[PDB]
């Protein structure tokens, strides 16, 4: 039951109402329980190239399944929930660890205001002075302690999650104030110990293998049930402690982003109305993370590091059950942080809401009191049932992948990323936005295929499908679009450079975990997973329709070349 601060959100609700004053109404039968409701108003694709080249997966539901009533279903199940406040001692511990962590991350880095030029340069991955006049107007309100237009448009996706969109101008104001966390890699492994920001998916496995060698208990990788919805008002205040390291001007800009965008959010959501009509509801909420913000990932990484440090302190018996209610003496916490903090950070791989921890023993498994009091409840497990850890690092889930050690034909080991193949093909078959020419569709298909060549070459079906896609798209067409939104997708495949040369730069030359720098001169030297592992992770090798697809692949490529244009230049990546 939300108690809104009308002094902070009132201006935004009035600005929305002024835009839709003639259809605005108050629906006393609205469905919101934990969100404050303010009023309502009246409101109003498959990648063909990848589909044609992945026929066996037309009947695989794990693939095709990936492509207002639905949006309300997600809101009700996932977002319309309230977690009790942690106890005072739990909150004192949270603030202490956050303050200590912020000071560690800022020891060799300084907060800075990000510029309009940096933002414009990123948008090329804004030209109208009127856009910047609206931005200036909102910034002036922010510097006076007001907010008129930083409103979320929350779109639900029932597959399930909510994406909280914001206008480009509000995203710039957030980037200007807090973009330094991303732009200057505050969560990079070197700066944070436990973070992995800036590492590609190609390096994450080696991190987990390094952690497997640190003496201790099992490796724990518990997923929080709906992380963003479990970010409390107290996590938000602890995250805001970075403002204490900012110069006065910068500080004013950030305190306004934190107050209005993070801690007193105004959101517009769609809802079905009578006879096919749709209404827009204006709702507000003080806690939770607004999924989609410029620093969502960085602040999720920060708070997850804080939570894992607290769990280790409880496991190691630094914190006791008396400390939840009130932390009487805090010296023990400061001592553990100053003495062991860095060792424990280096024992973690934290990427937003995903974590892997290598505690000093298995007491970590039953250290749940502080974790549960902070509302960071583990997914698919009884609240008080001890966590299950892993003995084999190659089976540890992290960033929706697991990592396996394979060997090149010359004997050198490599550590590769892997996930269930259905998710990979399913995502490649999704085309965002409609009306694309065969150029945009084929260029996005080519991006997916070259991404698989660099990272998932060890999957039989993907190496074959990637080669058929690359043989069906003109060689000179530059890959375009976004294959992934993950910060671990560094885009080395977004090029017309030969992918075997790119593979060598990523896996050999620039790979600090590849001692011998001898180049790999042929794709047949690059291994696949064993057939057992390829099948476990969704391969269709040996399955009749896939066998027919592979036997007919040259005919399928020729058909795609015929559609695109037989006069274009193609290369045979299959032979
Ligand atoms: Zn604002
Ligand atoms: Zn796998």
């Amino acid at each position: 039951a939300e108690a809104p601060n009308m002094k902070i959100i009132g201006n935004r609700i009035e600005r929305i109402r002024s835009e839709h004053a003639e259809t605005w109404f108050f629906d006393e039968n609205h469905p919101y329980r934990t969100w404050a409701y303010h009023g309502s108003y009246e409101a109003p694709l498959i990648n063909g190239v990848v589909r044609l080249l992945s026929k066996p997966w037309d009947v695989v539901t794990g693939v095709t399944g990936i492509a207002p009533y639905g949006q309300q279903r997600v809101f009700k199940e996932k977002v319309d929930t309230r977690v009790p406040d942690p106890q005072e001692g739990t909150r004192q511990v949270m603030s202490m660890v956050s303050s200590w962590l912020w000071k560690e991350l800022g020891k060799h880095k300084r907060p800075r205001v990000c510029t309009k030029e940096e933002f414009i340069n990123k948008v090329r991955s804004v030209n109208d002075p009127r856009f910047w006049a609206l931005v200036d107007k909102e910034r002036e309100h922010h510097l006076r302690g007001e907010c008129q237009s930083c409103v979320y448009n929350m779109m639900g996706k029932r597959e399930s999650r909510a994406i909280w969109y914001m206008w480009l101008g509000a995203r710039f104001l957030e980037f200007e104030a807090l973009g330094f966390l991303n732009e200057d890699h505050w969560m990079g492994r070197e700066n944070s110990g436990g973070g992995v920001e800036g590492l590609g998916l190609q390096r994450l496995g080696y991190v987990l293998e390094e952690m497997s060698r640190i003496p201790g208990g099992r490796m724990y990788a518990d997923d929080t049930a709906g992380w963003d919805t479990r970010i409390s008002r107290f996590d938000l205040e602890n995250e805001a402690l970075i403002t204490n390291q900012m110069e006065k001007g910068h500080r004013a800009l950030a305190l306004a982003i934190i107050k209005y965008t993070y801690q007193n959010k105004v959101v517009k959501v769609l809802r079905p109305a009578e006879k096919g009509k749709t209404v827009m509801d204006i709702i507000s909420r003080q806690d939770q993370r607004g999924s989609g913000q410029v620093v969502t990932y960085a602040l999720n990484t920060f708070t997850n590091l804080v939570v894992q440090l607290i769990r280790n302190m409880e496991a190691e018996e630094v914190l006791e059950m008396q400390d939840l209610w009130l932390l009487r003496r805090s010296e023990k916490v400061t001592n553990w942080l100053q003495s062991n903090g860095w060792d424990r950070l280096k024992r973690m791989a934290v990427s937003g809401d995903d974590c892997v921890v290598k505690p000093i023993d298995d007491r970590f498994a039953h250290a749940l009191r502080f974790l549960n009091d902070m509302g960071k409840v583990r997914k698919d497990t009884q609240e008080w049932k001890p966590s299950t850890g892993w003995d084999n690092w190659e089976e540890v889930p992290f960033c929706s992948h697991h990592f396996n050690k394979l060997h090149l034909k010359d004997g050198r080991s490599i550590v590769v990323p892997c996930r269930h193949q259905d998710e990979l093909i399913g995502r490649a078959r999704v085309s965002p936005g409609a009306g694309w020419s065969i150029r945009e569709t084929a260029c996005l298909a080519k991006s997916y295929a070259q991404m698989w060549q660099l990272l998932y070459f060890h999957r039989r079906d993907l190496r074959l499908m990637a080669n058929a896609i690359c043989s069906s798209v003109p060689v000179d067409w530059v890959p375009t679009g976004r294959t992934t939104w993950s910060i671990h997708g560094k885009g080395e495949w977004m090029t017309t450079e030969d992918m075997l040369v790119v593979w060598n730069r990523v896996w050999i030359e620039e790979n600090d975990h590849m001692e011998d720098k001898t180049p790999v001169t042929k794709w047949t030297d690059i291994p696949y997973l064993g057939k057992r592992e390829d099948l476990w992770c969704g391969s269709l090798i040996g399955h009749r329709p896939r066998t027919t697809w592979a036997e007919n692949i040259k005919n399928t490529v020729n058909m795609v070349r015929r559609i695109i244009g037989d006069e274009e230049k193609y290369m045979d990546y299959l032979s």
